[PDB]
C-alpha cells in the first residue's frame, strides 16, 4: 500500500471545498502539507487553521492557469521540503447555460483553470517525480460531469472529460514509462463547497460585460440547488480518495450512484444513437 | 430529411483532408462553399481545384483559434451567400509522446485549434442559424480519440474528449432552445490525411526549442503508420458525414469496428477497474 | 509506345474542367505545356499552381473560335518549346432547350468553339505536327453526346456529332497521308466541371436580348444537376485519355455504361425506326 | 396518313437535283409551292417550268446561311398562301481533301449552307407549324455521309453528322413540346444530280485564293465519279421521300445497301475499335 | 441559561487549539474577546482573522506561568471591555517519557504551564467575577490524562490530575462563597492540534542540555501520532465545552468512550487493586 | 516477599509524624536508615533517638524542594551504606482556604514540597535503584486528600492528586522498563501528627504578607480539629505501610472508611454529574 507518514502533499484549490478537505486528512495521516490557491485570503485562512491543528504546512499564492506559477509552486515545495509525493491538481472553476451564448472569455476562464491547471500540474511535477525513485501519486480531480454531458454545462463538461482522457492517457504513460508514480481520477458527484460561486475568482481580465441571458441564470441557480443538496460532505470525498490512493485505484466514483446514467450515455455511443435525456 | 441544394456549407480544414472532401462532396449536393484554413497555400489551390469542378465557392484564410478571426469567417460568409446552413469545425492538429514531456506550447496549440476553433464557431454560427429560421446543421469533427485515452496522445485525446462532451451537449442545449438547428459529432479511426504531418501549421509563437524526446519521436512514428495504412479514404468520410446529417443521425463512427476497443473502455469506467490496455 | 517525357501538349480549355486536368496529367509526366484558355482569370491560376510544382508551363489567351488567335497560339508554341507533340482540342460551350427555341447567336457561339475551334486546331497544328518527322497525336473532345440525341440539346449534340465524324474523318486521312501523327476521340459522359455555367464566356456579341424559355431553364437546371453529380472526375477522364494515347487507341469512352443506349441509337438507325423515345430522367 | 393535296410546300435549293425533284413531286400532289434556291436563274427555269405546268408556285431567291434571308422566305411563304405544312431544308454543298489541308473558308461555307441553313429553317418554321394547330413535317436532308465517315471528306461528313443529330434531337424535342408537327431525315447515297458543282455558288467571301492540293482534287475526281453512277434518280429520292412521309417515318435510307457499312461503323465504337477501313 | 451575546470572554492558549476554537465560537454568539498566548505570532494571526469576521477581539502575549502577566492581562481585559464573564484556562504544554528521565526543567516547566498558569488564573479573575454580581463561569481544561494514568506521561498526568482536583475544589469553594460564579472542568481525549508540538514554546531558560532518551522519543511519536488522528476536532471540543458552560454543566468529557477506562481505573482504586495494566497500542 | 532485614532506607519528613515513625519501624526490622528533613533540630532528635538505640542511621538535612539538596541525600546516602532499597519521598505541608483567596506562594510551597519533592526523589533515586539490579522500592506519601476534592483545601488536594497520578504512571513505567524495583501509594486519613502546624516550616521566599482570611482560618480551625482526632497513630501507619511494602501492594489505603466518598466521587465523574457534596 502507499505510505503517506512524513511524505509531502501539494494540494491546489487548498482554499475551499475538497482542497482543504485534502489538507486536513494529509495533515491526520503525517503528511508535510503545501497549499496552493488563487484566492489569497481562503489559501491564508486554511493555512492558519490547519497549522492550529497541528500540521506542518506552507501556502503559496498559485494561478494553476500559468505555467510559470505552478512551477514557482513545485520549487517552493522543495525548498521547504525537500520532495513531492502526492500532487492533487484539483483547482476548478465552472460556468454555465446554452453553449452558444458563453462568450470567449468563458472558455478561456474554464479551460484555463480546468485544464491547463491540471496539465501544468503534470507537467512540472511528473518529472521531479520521476526523478526522486520513490513511490508517488499524481490525482487530477475531474467530476462525473468528465462522464457524462448534461445540459447547459458544455464548457464545464468539455474541460472535464479533458481531464478524464488525459488522466487516463497519463495511467498508460507512467506504466510505459515504468517506476514508482502512479496516478487517479477523482469523479464525484455534487458536493456542498464552494464551487457554484466560482465566479468570485474569475479574473479581471476575463469578465463579461454582458449580462447574464436567461439560460446562464437558469443554469446558474440550478447548480447552487445541486451543489447545496449534496449528501457526502467534502470530508467524505477526501476520506473515500486517500482510500483509493492507499490502493492506486484509477476510477475514484465518490457517489457510485451515477452509474446508471453513465452507462446510458455509453449506451448511446455503442449503439449510434442520439444523446438521451434521463 | 435535410436538403443540401442551394444551401450554404461553411468547412474549417478545408485546404486537406476531411475538409477538402467536405467541400468535393457539398459541391456535388448543389451547395455554395466557404473554405476556411490558415494554410494559405493550401487554402488557395482548394478554391481553385472546386472552381474547376464547377462549383460557386470562396476562400477566407482563417486561423480558428483566433475568435475574431472566426467572427469575420461568418462575415465573410453572410457577405458573399447571405446565409449559413451547414458548419463543419473540422480543422485539427496533434501532438504525441509521454504526457509530461510535452511542453506547455504543445498544450496551448492543440486546445487553441481542436477546442478553441470548435468553441468559437459554435459560438458565432449558431446565433446566425438560429436567427435564420430555416434548417441548419453544425459538425464538429472529433475523432476515436475522442472515445478512447491511446498511450501518449494524451494532448490529442483530451482534446477531442472535449469536442465529445460539448457537442453532446450542444445537442441538448439547441434542443431545449427549439427551433431547426442541429448537429452531429464524426469520429473516425484513422484516415490517410495530413493530419500526422499537423507540425506544418504550428504558428511561430508556439514552436518548441527543445528538440523531440524518444517517446515523441515513437509516437510520431506511430501516428504516421496509422494515419497512412488506414483503408477508408477521406472521400468515404465525406459521404457517410453527408448521409448522417441527412437524417440529423448525432453520433458519425466511420470506423464502426472501433466499438469494441470502446465498450473496453466503458466497461473499465463502470467497473471502476484500472484501465485496460487492448 | 507513344513518349510523353519532354514532349510538348497543347491544351485548350485549360482553365478548368477537362483541360486543365490534361494539364495536371501532362506535367506529372514530365511534358512542357501551352495552355490556352479565353478565361484569363481561371488559366492565369492554373499556370501559376503548375508553374509552382515545377511545370515548364506558358498561358495564353486565346478565343478558338478565331482562325487567327489559334495559329497565334501555335507560333507561342513553338516560340517557347520549338515543337508541338500533343494537341487537345478540347474548349467547349453548350447551350439547352427545345432546338427551335434557340437563337441564330446560339448556334453561332456553339459551333464556333465546339466546331471551328477544333477545326482550326486541326488545320494549323497538322501541318506542324507533319512536318516534324516525330509521334505526334490530336486529341479531340467531342462527348456521349456526338453519340447520341439527348433531348432539349440539339445544338450542342450536333456540334458533338460534328466532332465525332471529324475526328474519325481525320483518323483516315492521317493514315492516308502517312507518317507518324495520329489522333483520338474523346467521348465522356457527364464529369463536374465548369461546363454547366459556359455562359460565363459567351461573348458580348452572341449574347442573347430575349428572356429564356421555359424549356431552356429547364434544360440548364438538368445539365447542372447531371455534371455537378458525374462519379468519375476531370482527373479520372485524364487518366483513361493518356492510357488510350499510349496506346494509341481511337475510342475513348471514359463512362462504358452510356453503350446502352448508343446501342439503342444504332439500332434505331440499322432497323429504320423511329428514334426510340428516351426514358424520364 | 399524312396528307399532302392543297397543302403547303417549302423547298430549299429548288433550282437543282433533290429538291427539284420534291417540287416537281409535290406539284403532282397537289401541293402550293414555295421555292428557294440561291441560284435565281436556275430557281426561275424550276419556277417557270412548275407553273406552265398548272402549280400553284412562287420563287424566292434565299441564301439559306444568311437567317434574314430564311426569314424574309417564311414571310413570303404566309404572304401567298397563309400556311406552311412541309419544309424541306434540302439546300446543300461539300469540299474535300485531307481534312488539315481545307482553309477555314471551306469550313464556313460547308458548314454555313448544311448546318445553319437547316437551324435556320428550323427556327424560322417550327414556331409557325406549331402555332398552326395542323398537321406539319419538316425533312431535313443529311446524306449517307450523315451516318458514316469516309476518308477526305471530313468538312462534308461533319455538316452532315451535325443534321441528323440535330434531327434526331428535333425529333424528341417536337414530342416533348406536343403537336402534330413531326420530321424526317432524309440520307440518300450518291445520285446524278448537281452536287459535285457545288463550287458555282460558293460565295465571293469565302473564295480560296490558293491552288487545290493533290488530296483534294484526288477528292474532287472520286466525287464527280460517284455521283454520275448512282442508279437511283433524283425522281426516285422524292418518291421515296413523300413515301416515307406519308408514314410519318423519320429515318428515310434511299439507298439500304449502305447499311452494311453503317453496322461496321457502329461496331467499331461500340468495341472501341480503331475506325475500320471497309476498303 | 448562561448568556454569552454582549459578554466578555478571556481565552489563555488562544493561538492553537482548542483556545483558538473557543475564540472562533465565543465570536459567533457575540462575546466581545481578549486572547492570550505567548506565541505572539499565531496569535497575531487568531486575533487579525477574527476581527476581519466582524469580531470585537485583543491579543495580549501572555505567559501563563508568570502571575504577573496574568494579572496584566485582567488589567488589558478591564480597559478594554470593563468586565470579564467568561474564562478559559486552558494554554497547557506537555513532555513524554519515563518518568524518572525526565528533568528537574520538564517538571518546572509543564507545572509552570499547566497547574500555575490555572492557579495565577483562577486567583486573579475569581475575585473580579466575584465583585461584579455578575453571571460568571471559570473553565479549566484537564484531560482525561486528569482522570487515568497512562505510562510515560508522569509529569503531564500529574498536571492535569492537579488541574482536576483544583476545578472539583473551586466548584464546592464557590457554592461555600455564594453568588454567581460557576466553573466546569473540560476533560478530552486526543484532538488534532499544536500540543504534541509543545516544545516549540519551552522557555530558553527551561530547555534540556541533554539528549532525548529512547523512551522520550517514542512518547514523543506515540503523542504525535494520537493527536494528529483524533476524530474530533478542535470546533466539535468547542462546541461541547458551550453547550456545558450554557447548562453550567461541570465535567466536560467531549470524548465518553474514554469511560471504560477510567472505570477500571477507579475500581484498581475501590478494590485496592494493582493499577490494571494498559492494553497495547 | 520484600525483605528489609540489613537495606537502606532514605526518609524524607524524618522529624516528625509518619517519617520519624517509619524510622522506628525501619530500624526495627534492622535496616540502615538515612533520615531527612528540613527541620534540623527535630531531625536531630529523631537521629540521636534511633542511634542510641543502636541502629545504623544518619540525618542529612534536606529541603527536599530543591533538587541540588536531593542528590546530595542521596550522594550521602550511597556514601555510607552503597545502595539504596527503600525511599520514602514523605516530607509534605499544606494550606488552606477558598481557593482563589490563597496567594501566588502558597501554592508554590505546597507544590514545591508536595510534588516537586516527590519527583526529585523519584528522578535522582529512581536510576540508582535500577542500576543496582537488587529488590528496591518508592513509596510517595498522598492522602486520602489525593483521592477526594474536600473544599477549602484545594491546593493540596491538587498536590496530592499530583501525586497519586505520577505514582501510579512511575508504576506502570517501572514495569516497562523491568527489573525489580517497584513503588507504592500511601493514603491515610487524618492521623495526629505535626502536619496541621505546618506553616513552621514555610521557607522565607515564600511568606505571606497578607493577614489570614475568614475562610483560610476556618479551614485550619478544621485542620488542626481533624488531625488531632485521627483514631490510628503515626506508628500505626508505619506499621501498615511496611506491611503493604512487603507484599509490594501498590494502594496503601490506612483509613479504608473512606472509600465510600470516593466512590461517591467516582460516581459523580462517571456519571458526568456535578460533584455531589457528601455534607
Ligand atoms: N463540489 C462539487 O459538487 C464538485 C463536483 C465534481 C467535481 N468538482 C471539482 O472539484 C474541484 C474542487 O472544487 P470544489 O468543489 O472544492 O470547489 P471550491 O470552490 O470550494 O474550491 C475550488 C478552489 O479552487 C480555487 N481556484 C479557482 N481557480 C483557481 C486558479 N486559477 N488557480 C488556483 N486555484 C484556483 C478557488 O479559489 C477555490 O478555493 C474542482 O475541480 C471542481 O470542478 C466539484
Ligand atoms: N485523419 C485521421 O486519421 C483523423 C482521425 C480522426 C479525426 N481526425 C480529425 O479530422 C479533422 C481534419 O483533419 P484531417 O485528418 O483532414 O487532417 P489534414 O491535415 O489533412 O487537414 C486539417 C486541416 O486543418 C488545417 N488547420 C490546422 N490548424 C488550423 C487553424 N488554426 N486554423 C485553421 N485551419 C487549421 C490544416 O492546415 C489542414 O489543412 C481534424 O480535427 C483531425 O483531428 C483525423
Ligand atoms: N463535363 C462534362 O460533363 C462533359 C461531358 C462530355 C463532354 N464534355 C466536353 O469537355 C470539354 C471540356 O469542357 P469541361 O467539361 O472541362 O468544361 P469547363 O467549363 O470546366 O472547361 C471548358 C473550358 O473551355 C473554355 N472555353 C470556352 N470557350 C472558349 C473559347 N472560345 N476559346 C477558348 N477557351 C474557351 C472555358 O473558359 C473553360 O475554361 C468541352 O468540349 C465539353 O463539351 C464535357
Ligand atoms: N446528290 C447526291 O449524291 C447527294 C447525296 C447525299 C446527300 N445529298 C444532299 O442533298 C441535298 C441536295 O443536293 P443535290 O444533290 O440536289 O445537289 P444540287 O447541286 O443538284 O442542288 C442543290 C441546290 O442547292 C442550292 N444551294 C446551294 N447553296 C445554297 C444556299 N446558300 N442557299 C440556297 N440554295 C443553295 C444550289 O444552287 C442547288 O440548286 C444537299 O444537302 C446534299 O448535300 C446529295
Ligand atoms: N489536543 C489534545 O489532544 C488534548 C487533549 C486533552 C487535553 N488537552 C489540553 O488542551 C489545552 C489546549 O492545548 P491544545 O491541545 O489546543 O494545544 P495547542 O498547542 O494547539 O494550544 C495550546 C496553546 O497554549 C500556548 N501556551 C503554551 N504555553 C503557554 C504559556 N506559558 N503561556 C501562554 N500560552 C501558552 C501555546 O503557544 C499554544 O498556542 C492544553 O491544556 C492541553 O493540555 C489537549
Ligand atoms: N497527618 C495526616 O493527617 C496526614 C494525612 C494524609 C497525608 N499526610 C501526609 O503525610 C506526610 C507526612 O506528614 P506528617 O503527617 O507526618 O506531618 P509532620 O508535620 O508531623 O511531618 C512532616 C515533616 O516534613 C518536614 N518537611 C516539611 N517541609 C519539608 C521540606 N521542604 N524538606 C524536607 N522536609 C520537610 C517537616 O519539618 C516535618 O518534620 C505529608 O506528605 C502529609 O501531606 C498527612
Amino acid at each position: 500500500m502507499f505510505e503517506f507518514d512524513g511524505k509531502v502533499a501539494v494540494i491546489t484549490g487548498a482554499g475551499s471545498g475538497f482542497g482543504r478537505a485534502f489538507a486536513e486528512k494529509g495533515a491526520s495521516l503525517g503528511m508535510k502539507l503545501v497549499l496552493a490557491d488563487v484566492d489569497e485570503g481562503a489559501l491564508a485562512r486554511t493555512v492558519d487553521t490547519l497549522r492550529a491543528a497541528g500540521a506542518e504546512v506552507i501556502g503559496v499564492r498559485t494561478d494553476v492557469s500559468n505555467g510559470a506559477q505552478v512551477q514557482a509552486l513545485a520549487d517552493a515545495a522543495l525548498e521547504a521540503f525537500g520532495k513531492v509525493h502526492l500532487l492533487f491538481n484539483n483547482a476548478g472553476v465552472g460556468a454555465g447555460g446554452f453553449l452558444w451564448e458563453s462568450s470567449a472569455n468563458d472558455w478561456a476562464w474554464v479551460f484555463g483553470v480546468n485544464v491547463m491547471g491540471v496539465a501544468h500540474g503534470v507537467r512540472v511535477f511528473a518529472p521531479i517525480m520521476l526523478g526522486q525513485n520513490e513511490a508517488a501519486h499524481i490525482v487530477n480531480t475531474a467530476s462525473v460531469a468528465g462522464l457524462l454531458s448534461p445540459p447547459s454545462m458544455g464548457i464545464y463538461n468539455a474541460s472535464k472529460h479533458a481531464v478524464v482522457s488525459l488522466t487516463e492517457t497519463l495511467y498508460h504513460d507512467l506504466r510505459n514509462a515504468g517506476g514508482e508514480v502512479g496516478c487517479s481520477l477523482l469523479c464525484p458527484a455534487f458536493v456542498p463547497t464552494g464551487i457554484a460561486d466560482a465566479e468570485r475568482v474569475r479574473p479581471e481580465a476575463l469578465r463579461n460585460e454582458a449580462q447574464p441571458t436567461r439560460s446562464q441564470l437558469a443554469a446558474d441557480r440550478q447548480l447552487q440547488r445541486a451543489v447545496r443538496s449534496g449528501k457526502l460532505g467534502a470530508t467524505d470525498v477526501a476520506t473515500l480518495t486517500f482510500e483509493a490512493i492507499a490502493e492506486r485505484r484509477f476510477y475514484i466514483l465518490t457517489h457510485p450512484a451515477i452509474l446508471a446514467t453513465v452507462r446510458l450515455r455509453h449506451e448511446d455511443i455503442e449503439l449510434q444513437r442520439n444523446p438521451t435525456d434521463p
